[PDB]
């Protein structure tokens, strides 16, 4: 990929831009998503190459396709036109029923189950990091915080998304498949809230902790709440069997948390019985 053939179309949200890769200047070229670093440091760059290597190594239906690179390093990916699942849910909620939410849920599990075989830990599972390809397919769209497990350990030690974090991630900075399972439970909760603003994991947890709590105190109070089995409530209209999956993902006992395999099967069964 050559920088002079990447035509700027728009800012998507380092930074992510929508470009046209048109080498033979005529607009026939394909529209791609381009990720680049804003405040490019030696440390920020070294993790970005690991992210590029992680994406290149991934070949799955529910994982955003790697296309190539561009050198001032730029990661070139396929363009998914409906944006993040977080935005798509807010926008088209009217055409999204519980069967559709479970179809998305299932796809997220399948993509996560695949990451697991590569011994990769996502660390940032949230609806904002899930992209919509079309009305029937979603993909994990960002791998910026993804880590590779040490060959001999089942975990890894590292601004963080605290309201999606497992207790051991908050207390010990320990990231594993089980902490990705914990976050999947938050993703499932987000889906069944349909991203109703007041019902988001930060909004709910803050109410439970006290909206008076500030900065450094919030984390300790969140750690305490989770330890005293305080949990996100059941979203309105959320089927009890779906809430039981969430609560099982939110087990304080890391080893008692379900596998992405079992989760996809359970979600697929509920979906069929619906
Ligand atoms: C409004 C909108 C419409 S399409 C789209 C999009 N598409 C995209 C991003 N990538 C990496 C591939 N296609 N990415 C983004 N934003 C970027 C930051 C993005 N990248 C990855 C992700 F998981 C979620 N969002 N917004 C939109």
């Amino acid at each position: 990929f050559e920088e002079r053939h990447l035509k700027f179309l728009q800012q998507l949200g380092g930074s992510v831009e929508m470009c046209r890769y048109d080498p033979l200047q005529d607009n026939t070229g394909e529209v791609v998503a381009v990720k680049k670093l804003q405040h490019s440091t030696e440390e920020h760059l070294r993790d970005f190459e690991r992210e590029i290597e992680i994406l290149k190594s991934l070949q799955h239906d529910n994982i955003v396709k790697y296309k190539g690179v561009c050198y001032n390093l730029k990661l070139i990916m396929e363009y998914l036109p409906y944006g993040s699942l977080r935005d798509y849910l807010q926008a088209h909620a009217e055409r999204i029923d519980h069967i559709k939410l479970l179809q998305y849920t299932s796809q997220i599990c399948k993509g996560m189950e695949y990451l697991g075989t590569k011994r990769y830990i996502h660390r940032d599972l949230a609806t904002r990091n899930i992209l919509v390809e079309n009305e029937n397919r979603v993909k994990i769209g960002d791998f910026g915080l993804t880590k590779v497990l040490p060959q001999d350990k089942e975990y890894y030690k590292v601004e963080s998304p605290i309201f999606w974090y497992a207790p051991e991630s908050l207390t010990e900075s320990k990231f594993s498949v089980a902490s990705d399972v914990w976050s999947f439970g938050v993703v499932l909760y987000e889906l069944f809230t349909y991203i109703e603003k007041s019902k988001s994991p930060p909004a709910e947890f803050m109410r439970m902790i006290g909206n008076d709590k500030q900065g450094q105190m919030i984390v300790f109070h969140l750690i305490e709440l989770l330890k005293n089995n305080g949990r996100l409530p059941r979203p309105d209209g959320c089927p009890d069997e779906i809430y039981m999956i969430m609560t099982e993902c939110w087990n304080n006992n890391v080893n008692q948390r379900p596998s992405f395999r079992d989760l996809a099967l359970r979600v697929d069964q509920i979906r069929d019985q619906m």
